């Protein structure tokens, strides 16, 4: 039974936050009760949703109620990141299951954990608290190694911290349609990882890059753009995999 | 073991020929030996590939060799339709398994049967000779009924003519990205038919409409266009389903 899904990988700039935000947008639209949790001190998901918070995840880990920390956004709830969050890293280091205990998210159908571009204690807290992992990757050649490494990390976390942890899927993001290289990398990703790679692929599209600067999801910003259609179908695909898991 | 795949549905103009041609283009590129068989008297696949034939399927059914009837096209082989083909309809009516016997296609890995926009004896011959069926549909509201009817036809052919017959998949084609209606119809198609609907969806795109008028596949005509990327991924998805079947 997959409820909590971590968005994670080694690198930054690979589409974790974009996928977190827009999956939430379309899963809410599918009639699910969704909580988006921003675990990045840089607070990109919080910012990309137009929200300025004084209280967030930091304050959840200290004991303050979930209900009075969340912000209603585009038909879902955001548990924001605040500029304080950085000061939990040292405590969470040595306490990988802290988020798992602090998350009393019984009311929500699906919980999206937007992890930072590290394997920091916050990323590890994400992995330890989740049942599913979506791994965004560019259709670029380094992705095969990056993926294999992440998969080995997942295996290690499953063996030592969280036996519920499973790869939901590898998601190809920022697929550049102007070039044949993306085709070739996608084909190799599928050749090597098979059914683990989602069939839905997220196009590189200006409207997706634009959306966070406006503090809006792609469903609010550009609902008929190539990225909107893709994330809507991805939400359907994610639900199919959750249902079959 | 799925080798022969029919492209079929009730209506015309829904993307059977386009899918036949472009699947062949990308399956050949995947290293498969592909035969495309044009079963439409109007010969749209033959024309869309730039080929003018005097001899084709009509002459295959009379007994003339397969090797001397096929035309090399874009890394695959086309068994063309000729303006005579119409004169087999009456003989094939009452002989649904005629194509099944006449196809001595042992050498080919995959065989694509492009059926006419009917349930003519030629379409029935296609169904009787195939192991898999791809059903192209527009993301438009009539599709749900059209699909259900085709599925009932498939069930009947499986029960009476061809126990090997199975739906490979329902393919959403000519998905118009300018509108939210296509999203809604896709979602309903998935709600109702589930895993039977391919995840890869073919965008409505000018370059795809253009290609047959040039007698070229989308891989020849516009290799980085939205339709090219989609058909390449569809070929991968079709192979996945063939392998898991
Ligand atoms: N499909 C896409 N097309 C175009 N730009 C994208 C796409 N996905 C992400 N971006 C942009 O790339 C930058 C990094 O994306 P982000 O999702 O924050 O990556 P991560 O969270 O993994 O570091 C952001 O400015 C984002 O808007
Ligand atoms: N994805 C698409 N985008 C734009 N035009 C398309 C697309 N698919 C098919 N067409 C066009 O629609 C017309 C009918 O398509 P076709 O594949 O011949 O349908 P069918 O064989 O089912 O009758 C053709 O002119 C074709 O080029
Ligand atoms: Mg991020
Ligand atoms: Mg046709």
């Amino acid at each position: 039974k997959v409820r909590r899904i971590a968005l994670a990988n080694q690198k930054g700039g690979v589409g974790k936050t974009t996928t977190a935000i827009n999956l939430a947008a379309y899963l809410a639209r599918l009639g699910k009760r969704v909580l988006l949790v921003d675990l990045d001190p840089q607070g990109n998901a919080t910012s990309g949703l137009g929200v300025r918070a004084e209280r967030g995840v930091y304050h959840l880990l200290q004991g303050e109620p979930l209900e009075g920390l969340v912000h209603p956004v585009d038909g879902f709830h955001l548990l924001p990141a605040t500029p304080d969050l950085v000061g939990a890293t040292v405590e969470l280091a040595g306490a990988p299951t802290a988020l798992r205990e602090a998350l009393r998210d019984e009311g929500y159908d699906l919980v999206l954990l937007d992890a930072p571009p590290s394997l920091s204690p916050l990323t590890l807290n994400a992995l330890a608290a989740a049942e599913g992992v979506v791994v965004p990757v560019q259709a670029e050649y380094y992705a095969l190694e990056g993926v294999a490494g992440l998969l080995a990390t997942l295996e290690e976390v499953r063996a030592g911290l969280n036996p519920r942890l499973r790869l939901l899927g590898i998601l190809v993001t920022m697929y550049d349609g102007r070039t044949l290289l993306a085709q070739q990398v996608e084909a190799q990703l599928r050749a090597h990882f098979g059914e683990k790679v989602f069939w839905t692929v997220i196009p590189r599209n200006v409207r997706l890059a634009e959306a966070p600067s406006f503090g809006k999801t792609i469903a609010q910003h550009a609902p008929t753009s190539p990225g909107a259609h893709a994330y809507r179908r991805l939400a359907e695909e994610v639900m199919a995999r959750v249902q079959e898991a």
